[PDB]
């Protein structure tokens, strides 16, 4: 461990995760890692995460940063994370004094990439080289590194959105948030990106048979130093969890619904998958989240209903609150998953090799589904929208669930991923290989 | 895109720059801000510590300035003789700019270091911008000055400037017509380097000055940019209101003549009679001492305690800084009485207060004309020069009688109050501008 | 209430605390009192060990604490942990305004860092209150400071040499590349400070006229008249230290320190490790190898390995944290002196007469080692440069750590420089004397 | 105490003193005062005052110019003049000044600073109304006769001789005659002019100034002192019969050599007159003085312990000279010494080491303050013999007809000190004419 590395997420369960990961796979290879977290967190899960992480592993320091007040409405309406993240670019400078008395000077940090341009000036003063690490899809990736340029070029929407050495990605799938210039989002990764030039490499949870198109056309777009990371490590944060019903089930017998961090749909739809789920007969393990954003402001099981409890008692378990997503995933009676395909829950699911029944809800998810459907990982009806803008049927969601179950060719090809998948981490592994080369980079 | 804000000496002049700071700074824009010490007046050196202290990410970069050096601008106000202090040394800084880690990529001076700051940045690659405290119409007279000056051999009426109505000779302050004085000289020096400047930002919306903003276009400054009204920066802890909730609406009329203009002895004596003789409700700001706050070290034996038990009950009177911009929202004022240094007047402007205007030196008087051409308050030409005038109880009175219950200014205002609304609105023209400006800045 | 009351505030650092801590101490013995402010949390454990341990020794010094707010961006390039509290501490200055004002015995009087003295020379004209400059460094250094403006300000040339204006040339080798870019914290803080000085009523620096003529009256034609040395600052004052001197012959031991703010390069400290058992001069080594904080160094012996100590056990000692610096220089085995020539260790090695190696490594300290040379104190060469920057042989060291401890003209110089020291000391000596004539003007 | 006035001295204490005596007498009057000083400050003495005029009147404001980079008064006075503008800002931030006083030596600069912050200005003389008009007449004389002859005349003003004048003050090339000529030049921008005298003690002197143009001179003499009290020093001085002691002051600086500083210290002994002696080593810095009473040798002190005291340093004069124990003074008659004198009506003897202090011994004569002898000459030209001081010595003790001619002196000095009196009345006018 004489390398001294330090990863710095900033927000959000998406980001916070995979950098802890980042951090466990670094120490496990022979680096001294710190991991940068503020305080105080958006959400009760963020800390209740890191605090575990900490314990678990001793080797790694925990190296705080506490925020400073801020009041800017120019950020439209109220989302938390992107709130959060603008906070930390406030109090980022506080950071500075943080490196400065670092016992075995910091040979490279890896930033989260919300406040790569705002690190820029502490990483030239003390001359730490300066990674990231990308939380979304390198398909999706690829969007928003071309994003600038294909800004600049129009100014209005058209049916499909060339990214110039990929398949171009259809309009339907791209956010309207990134569309819309004025719009904040747009200003957040425009500079972002143009701030890679800063950096030693880029770092994304995906891997190169997995999204080759992509990260080729990376390659040429203007993001040479993209580093294939992923998939990234399971946190070994063992444990907490009681799964007497799961142990009785037969393997690969039940289904495993989880729609992320956040939850993703309005109750009316969401009684409309717990209809279909009946239909289909599919045994399952369901966690469900009341509040949409904030883990704080759940206090609601009342939208599923009385009835539908009672009566799916011995067919499926749910819980209400966290569970280890890939503590269940790895299980062996979890033989199909569906997911709002935010790009760590599609990851996962690809290293376990469990099929995915593709069900996106906003932001960069509909992108991922696509890879989900071209990697043939899992089944994605494209035709269902973002959440709201359509309803979409307690029958129709109940065909594709069976065909999950019942589709042999899906389980081959999703066994085929998970092969590649475990390919890639042994040795002689492309990922491995260059984790191993950038940790062989770092000086004293 | 990394911009730097130089503000001169003054509360006039440094509250303008943090405030567009903050507004640069929340549509995303790396700030600097430059401050230099000593400051003149307490509340300057108090007030960037407060607006730091609220928005961290802005940096402060601090230089000592060199001790008085001068030959000429015969000057006799510390704020304009801070201002020449500033002026020469601003060319030691050319170093520490040259080296700043997140290098600059503009720089936005004040007026009066436009000239030195142009020197400043010719081989670095920086652009430079000028911010205007004062109104567009001053901006006019400042462009007209050489022409003013070469053909001024008569002592006559007014002068017409060229794409608007001719101003008074009245109005034009005699120290702007010398040119051994500061005010003149800075003036000129300026103007002549404001081509080198790649915008000047003003601080009035295109529906407050529509002829004068158009008029400078066609003049030769043709990078105007319009931005006003700059937003406050909403930083406040003391609370010096509750006086106010007390009062009914619109009752109260609040005089205030700046950070750093005071009244004569005998002025502040009928000043004092005419309020008591109106009967109107009134907040006044007493800065008797004069311009520096610190050395304005009296606490109100200005007029005795006779007369602060006889209007107890109508006014409150207050000597120290007090919170303008958040007295003139309160919905208690409903009249306002100002030297009319714009940055006051674009306040009454957006606040929609009823005003009485009453120049004492400078550009207050032809600003004191903007006001009353856009209805947001009377103004007596005849009273002339405050500071070079007295006006007596009765005639001040009568005034502060009719400012209060003129419906027609009330709503007339309230017309202003809405346009400056608008502006700042994302269709309307001051934010679009600066929207179209901080695209610019991206390098 | 009829009696001066004094307030010492000292910057961050052991160089800087101990010089004021001293000075507090010695002040009091003279029949001031006097009080002291210092900012928690300390950079590093050693600060705060000596305030909580310097206090008990005398009880009568009332200590003041203030608390450290967050860092702000004042723009500075600083890298280092001790100039960001530095930093950090000034900002918040003006915060005291309040306090000054109301303490229960008023002060009379207040002594400055030099890094605190533009902000510190602020507070005080709202009361009335005598305000004084207590200046860590040399003379020689000293007049640089002073030409700094004016230095940066216009030649903006790289020469080989600038001459001090009173004082004789100083080579820019022997100049910090730091001093010269102004956005740099070290620039930045010696230019705002100096320009400051004309406020002060005096400027005290840890020197004496014996010592630094020329200097002295460099700085005094150059119009920071008020010039006070007073040195060299007395011991404020058994501990668990180190018997293995008692052991060892006189003059026969070799001691290296780099003081308590220096790492040492990993190829550093091995050639310098080498070099000692080449010379064969019994030895004790000070390993600050690690960080500047000693709370972050958590190295031990891993630096250096198991057979290099058993092979030297017999040679020499080494250890690695604080050491009682004055003790062991005081103690008749210590011989020489390798040291990086910062003003305190520089002073202290005068008082006791104990032969220099010069050794620089940053900032004030290649201007300081000229010095040591110049009195006849010490061996400087030149070539070496700074530590930070350049790497020097074991044999190139072993060869000059031989010449020190072997040349006898130096140590008979360097008793002459001692002698001297003791003249100031003395009620005859003038440093005793114009501290004394100041404190009657204290006692207004 | 509507008005609001600022004094400013540049540099000895020639010029400090009464001006501070001056800002106290202001203070008096109803006047807001602020004293403006210079620094670093040539003297610690120059220094030491200022403390304690700002302390013991606390009312008194007090404004500072830090300074810039021959005599060293001079010099200074110089410097002041290099750093005047540094004026602008303190005028400036000021809470108005109705007018300022300010030092003769500096008129010259300020006088574009006058005319830009609009400011009545006014110029306080410490030197006598016939030195100033020696000063006064001076510029058209040496353009005119460019040449040395036994004795010169001011136009309506007894014509003084040579011997008197000094010498620099004749040389053209001389610094001193630049600052001289040209400041009195600049006499004109002064809305008045005040000296320290009253008219009784120059009634011709005053007369030819104001013929010769210099209109508004006004004498304000003698000026108030401005004191400490009450400190129990001098038990020395309370012991003795009154009018027994002789107070022995040269300067605020020293005058004349160790050996001719001998004779008289020898000749103090023959004259047998008790004595107070206040004795300064430097010749011109009370920094730079740093020697015992080795001029006088031990012998001396020993002889004559119980007889004088000798004070190596400062003393308050004035509040020596106002004791009883006092009846005889022997000055190298600075004006502002020599005023002292008359107010208090202490018998003089006149012993004028340098400068402008020859001519003030001739006023002293035509007065009948004090006894003078004028081949005495300029200090250290000429050595003065122990035998033949004495004579004048005892003679100054007890001559009756000096007492008498004293007595009036005093006598005369308080009319105009009193409220009927012009010195006084011009005082109350001028405040009157200032305006808020
Ligand atoms: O109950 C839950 C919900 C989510 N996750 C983990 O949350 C991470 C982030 O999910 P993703 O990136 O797919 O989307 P987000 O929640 O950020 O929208 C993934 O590692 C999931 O395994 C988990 O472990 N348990
Ligand atoms: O007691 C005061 C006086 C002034 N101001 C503020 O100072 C600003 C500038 O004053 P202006 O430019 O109107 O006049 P000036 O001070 O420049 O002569 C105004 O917006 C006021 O909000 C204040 O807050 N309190
Ligand atoms: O192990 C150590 C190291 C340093 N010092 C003392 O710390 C003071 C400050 O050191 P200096 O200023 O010489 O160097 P710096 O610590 O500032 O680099 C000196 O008195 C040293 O004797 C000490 O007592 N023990
Ligand atoms: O020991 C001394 C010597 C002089 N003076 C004062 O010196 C002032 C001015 O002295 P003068 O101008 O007459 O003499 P000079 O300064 O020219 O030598 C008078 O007010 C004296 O009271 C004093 O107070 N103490």
């Amino acid at each position: 461990v004489g390398a001294h590395i330090a990863l710095f997420p900033c927000a959000g369960m998406g980001h916070l995760l995979p950098f802890l990961r980042l951090a466990a796979m670094l120490d496990a290879r022979g680096c001294a890692v710190t991991v940068i977290t503020v305080k105080p967190t958006v959400s009760a899960a963020e800390s209740d995460h890191l605090s575990a992480f900490f314990t678990i592993h001793p080797r790694i320091t925990r190296l705080e940063f506490q925020l400073l007040p801020y009041q800017k409405s120019g950020l439209r309406n109220d989302d938390p994370f992107f709130i959060q993240m603008e906070t930390i670019a406030t109090s980022v400078h506080l950071l500075r004094p943080l490196l400065s008395s670092l016992s075995p000077p910091l040979s490279a940090i890896v930033s989260d990439f919300t406040l790569t341009s705002q690190v820029t000036d502490l990483v030239s003063d003390l001359p730490i080289s300066t990674y990231t690490l990308m939380t979304s899809s390198a398909a999706f990736f690829c969007l928003m590194a071309y994003l600038p340029k294909l800004l600049q070029i129009d100014v209005a929407n058209r049916d499909a959105i060339e990214i110039p050495d990929l398949g171009p990605i259809s309009m339907s799938s791209i956010p309207p948030k990134m569309l819309d210039p004025s719009d904040f989002f747009s200003a957040f990764i425009s500079s972002n990106v143009s701030s890679l030039h800063k950096v030693k490499g880029v770092l994304i949870n995906t891997f190169n048979s997995f999204e080759s198109e992509a990260i080729e056309a990376v390659r040429r777009n203007g993001v040479d130093h993209i580093l294939p990371i992923g998939p990234l490590e399971s946190y070994d944060a063992k444990k907490a969890h009681d799964l007497p019903w799961l142990d009785e089930q037969p393997p690969e017998s039940v289904l495993f619904v989880s729609f992320g961090s956040r939850t993703a749909l309005s109750k009316e739809q969401i009684r409309e998958l717990g209809a279909a789920l009946e239909k289909s007969g599919c045994r399952f393990l369901w966690v469900l989240k009341g509040g949409k954003v904030d883990k704080e402001d759940k206090e609601e099981e009342d939208m599923l209903g009385a009835s539908f409890v009672e009566r799916t008692k011995k067919k499926g378990l749910i819980v209400k609150g966290w569970v280890k997503q890939e503590q269940i995933l790895a299980h062996p009676a979890i033989g199909g998953f569906v997911s709002h395909c935010g790009w760590n829950s599609v990851i996962e699911a690809a290293r376990l090799g469990v099929p995915v029944l593709a069900w996106p809800q906003h932001g960069d998810q509909s992108v991922n589904a696509g890879v989900v459907e071209k990697a043939g990982l899992g089944l994605w009806v494209r035709e269902w929208g973002w959440g709201q803008t359509k309803l979409i049927g307690r029958e129709e969601i109940a065909e594709k669930m069976i065909e999950v179950m019942q589709d042999e060719k899906l389980r081959v090809s999703a066994g085929e991923v998970r092969a590649k998948a475990k390919e890639t981490r042994e040795v002689d592994g492309d990922s491995e290989a260059l984790l191993q080369r950038l940790i062989h980079s770092f000086n004293n």
